[PDB]
């Protein structure tokens, strides 16, 4: 089967508040984008795909759509 | 503290599932913190940090979510 990813959204510094969950959710339902999970984590945001392919989709999704000062990086 | 975890699954075929962003909204608007959601075909698991918190969120969620939809707290082995 196929290698899952995972989506890391952190804010460049201090000053920028964490990612909202809420807003991320609707970005990548409004493209099409299914994800596996989504964990909140004290000062980020870790989303789950099943395929890297659908992660990449999601990160140029967010890239354009969430507000500056964000770091958005696929791992595996 | 053993984990939790809330399923929310509509009690029928024909009811769908509401768009997970409001559950994800309904939870933090009542401060409700958790650890993950995953999304399902036809369903929603939330997982808690302990049962106190997955009890909490199923008020929340079944006030939130009067009719239609199974919503049952189980705990991780």
């Amino acid at each position: 089967q196929q290698q899952e990813a995972t989506l890391a959204i952190r804010p460049v510094g201090q000053g920028i508040g964490m990612p909202d969950g809420f807003s991320v959710w609707h970005h990548l339902d409004a493209n099409g984008i299914r994800f596996k999970s989504i964990t909140p984590q004290k000062d980020g945001l870790l989303i789950k795909f099943d395929s890297t392919a659908q992660g990449a989709a999601a990160k140029e999704v967010l890239g354009r759509a969430l507000p500056h000062g964000y770091i958005i990086a696929l791992l595996e």
